[PDB]
């Protein structure tokens, strides 16, 4: 229907709000729209530089007792810098903190690689490379499993992790808590056929990031593609009397991925909900699929010497 079942037994709503790139100051009132119009599930990340706001919109609808904490389902993530065993909790606390909560719902690594540790979210050496920290994967994972012990976070999981690396968790001798999530960009350009299968036969949910292909990156150039301007997703659009974001939303959705478009726009907010009202075609789908070209927005030219870093694999 509208939740998918977790390995802890927690529903999570198929449809979230993203707020990557959403303005501490739009996107409390765009926190506040998505509830009253049904969202229950909110994407933040402590690198967004947002979640203060995002946790003042929670708080208000709580107070107005628009919803119940319960009824919501809240993901954070782990930063880069922030991998040391020793500096896990406090980087989950400082997010609980601005959030405004006193527990997540789900709480990622946000990317596989770590960085030195510091002030800056992007430690750069003077040639423009991303400093690394000397972390690993697995151990970060058991600091990860040390906030579910402690209550702070109901699940775990990764987020842009390949499937050698979802398997060296999976692989973990004493393996405590088995990762419930892994989200990762996916959208008509970037398909992620074997990367779903695979994690979908390990039982776990896979949740589809920059779904509209994150037309507001700081990266974009003019003559890279657009997913919402691609005539023929327009023309499947327009045979169901929908938007090209409703069809884009709505492709994961019938995939069985969870998903998290962004917007800060009310109207949009709103547009992006109205979703489950019409399903794509065995052809639509097939169609859509057809549109890969293995096109990543979502990847840093300074991170790819990183001995973690994760789409140097096939998947
Ligand atoms: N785990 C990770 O590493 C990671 C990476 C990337 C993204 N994410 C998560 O996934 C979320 C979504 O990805 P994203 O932010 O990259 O991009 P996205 O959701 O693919 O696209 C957002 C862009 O589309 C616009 N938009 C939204 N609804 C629209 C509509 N109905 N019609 C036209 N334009 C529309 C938004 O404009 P306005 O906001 O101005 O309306 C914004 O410019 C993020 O916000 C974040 O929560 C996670
Ligand atoms: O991380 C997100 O959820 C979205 C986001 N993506 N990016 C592009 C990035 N790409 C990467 C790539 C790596 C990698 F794992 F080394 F591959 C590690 C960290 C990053 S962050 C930003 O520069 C970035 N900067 C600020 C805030 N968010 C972002």
């Amino acid at each position: 229907a509208s939740r998918l079942l977790l390995n802890n037994g927690a529903k999570m709503p198929i449809l979230g709000l993203g707020t990557w790139k959403s303005p501490p100051g739009q996107v409390t009132e765009a926190v506040k729209v998505a509830i009253d119009v049904g969202y229950r599930h909110i994407d933040c990340a402590h690198v967004y530089q947002n979640e203060n706001e995002v946790g003042v919109a929670i708080q208000e609808k709580l107070r107005e007792q628009v919803v119940k904490r319960e009824e919501l389902f809240i993901v954070s993530k782990l930063w880069c810098t922030y991998h040391e065993k020793g500096l896990v909790k406090g980087a989950c606390q400082k997010t609980l903190s601005d959030l405004k909560l006193d527990y997540l719902d789900l709480y990622l690594i946000h990317w596989p690689t770590g960085f030195k540790p510091g002030k800056e979210f992007f430690p750069l050496d003077e040639s423009g490379n991303v400093v690394p920290s000397d972390t690993n994967i697995l151990d970060t994972w058991a600091a990860m499993e040390e906030l579910v012990d402690e209550g702070l976070v109901k699940a775990i999981g990764i987020s842009n992790f390949n499937h050698l690396q979802v398997e060296m968790i999976l692989n973990k001798p004493g393996l405590k808590y088995k990762p419930a999530v892994n989200q990762i960009e996916c959208h008509p350009y970037l398909t992620q056929e074997k990367l779903i299968q695979y994690c979908q036969s390990k039982g776990i949910v896979v949740t589809a990031y920059s779904p509209l292909g994150s037309p507001d990156r700081p990266w974009a150039k003019p003559e890279d593609p657009s997913l919402l301007e691609d005539p023929r997703i327009k023309a499947i659009a327009a045979k169901h009397n929908k938007t090209t974001a409703q069809v884009l939303i709505r492709f994961p959705m019938q995939r069985n991925l969870v998903v998290i478009p962004k917007s800060v726009t009310p109207e949009r907010i709103a547009e992006n909900f109205k979703v489950f009202d019409f399903e794509l075609s065995s052809q639509d789908m097939t169609t859509l699929l057809s549109y890969n070209r293995n096109w990543r927005v979502c990847a840093l030219l300074s991170c790819t010497s990183h001995k973690d870093y994760p789409f140097h694999e096939e998947f």
